[PDB]
């Protein structure tokens, strides 16, 4: 049956419901960020060497400082019990058994401490979102901390909810057994059954909970609250990146919120190079978005990428087999990368360079 990541995606809209499909697959407006996250990377061509001798392919690295198995990582992705009943908990295992990090979304239908309970030796970092109430966000930074998760990945790309037009037809709300675990309030847990208006049901609770007045300010606040590292997903610019190093920042995920937040915005892995000029090596830099083979993850550690994250394939693991599906998934992205390492000439990631691609 299924032996590569589109498999998974095309299985996953056979068997679920239209607006949880529609949710996950979505991107912005008409989508254009969405398509090209995917087509500009084959643009980049590669480059192999020859005669290297591969028999021994390493495919370990570091993120922050944590061993991991693979340049490979679980992005934060809401809600992931929509696609299956065991959600982030079928997804902090299969992490555990790949030797992979997690980052959990501060939208998880399941709770920091559930989470960390379900995957006690997995690498897990919560990925947080500033709260106008200064009170929660506190709280889930101090949990994630309390519950040994590694870092803190801040967005800093969603002041709004960017808009997804299938989201708006369809009305996107939870299914009524389902919550946001992290909070307590009917309003904050994203409860169905409460008043979300007429459009994305996702929009309204943005628009109610997440402050669109944060500002550098708010990463100083961020940066004295805790001393976990601290990374800045959703940059696209080289000033910014350069301004969250001057903010003691620990890291920067180069991404557009897969495509879902500005349409027009470019593909991630055409800007990861001015990122990656710009920190000038003082902290890692990360990619997400259209990661999809292990090419894409040849071609952005080429780039000067230290990791890359995975959203939407993990969802489609999920939706497949749960626990077994987001594993299999990995390994799929795991194999495809020591092949892909392998024809290159790339024994271990740290020789893994420049001269490999070329757009
Ligand atoms: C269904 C879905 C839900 C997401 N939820 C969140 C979230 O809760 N927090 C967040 O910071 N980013 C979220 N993102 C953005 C992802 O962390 C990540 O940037 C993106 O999925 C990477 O692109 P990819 O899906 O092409 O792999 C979400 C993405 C998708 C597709
Ligand atoms: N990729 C497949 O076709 C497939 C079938 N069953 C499984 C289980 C995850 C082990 N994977
Ligand atoms: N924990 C850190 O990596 C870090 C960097 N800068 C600061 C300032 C004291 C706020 N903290």
């Amino acid at each position: 049956r299924l032996i590569c990541i589109n498999d998974y995606e095309q299985h996953a809209k056979s068997v679920l419901p239209k607006s949880i499909y529609d949710y996950y697959r979505s991107g912005a407006n008409d989508e254009e960020t969405l398509a090209d996250n995917i087509a500009a990377f084959s643009r980049w061509k590669l480059y192999p060497r020859m005669l290297r001798n591969v028999a021994e392919t390493d495919l370990s690295t570091s993120v922050l400082g944590q061993r991991v198995s693979m340049p490979i990582c679980v992005g934060a992705t809401a809600m992931q019990r929509m696609a299956h009943v065991d959600g982030e908990l079928a997804t902090v295992r299969a992490c555990q058994s790949l030797g992979t990090g997690m980052m959990l979304s501060s939208w998880a239908t399941s709770s920091i401490e559930e989470v960390a309970e379900a995957g006690p030796e997995a690498l897990r970092w919560l990925q947080l979102y500033i709260y106008k109430d200064r009170e929660v966000t506190k709280k889930l930074v101090r949990q994630a901390e309390k519950m040994g998760y590694k870092a803190i990945f801040v967005t800093v790309d969603t002041p709004y909810l960017g808009n997804r037009l299938d989201d708006v037809r369809n009305r996107f709300k939870l299914p009524p057994q389902l919550r946001m675990k992290n909070f307590e309030t009917s309003t904050l847990s994203f409860s169905p059954e409460e008043n979300f208006g007429d459009d994305s049901g996702l929009a309204a609770y943005v628009a109610k909970a997440i402050d669109p007045s944060i500002s550098w300010e708010d990463i100083k606040w961020l940066r004295r609250l805790t001393s976990l590292p601290i990374v800045a997903k959703g940059i696209l610019r080289g000033d910014d990146a350069r301004e969250a190093v001057k903010h003691g920042l620990n890291g920067i995920l180069v991404s557009n919120h897969g495509a879902r937040q500005l349409d027009g915005v470019p593909a991630t892995i055409d800007v990861l190079p001015e990122i990656v000029e710009a920190v000038e090596g003082k902290v890692e830099v990360f990619l997400d978005g259209g990661v999809r083979k292990g090419t894409d993850v040849l071609k952005a550690l080429a780039l000067g990428a230290k990791a890359v994250f995975v959203g939407r394939p993990i969802v489609w693991g999920l939706a497949f087999q749960g626990e077994k599906g987001v594993q299999d998934v990995l390994e799929i992205l795991k194999e495809e990368f020591r092949l892909a390492m392998a024809l290159s000439g790339c024994q271990n990631v740290k020789v893994i360079d420049k001269t490999l691609v070329r757009k």
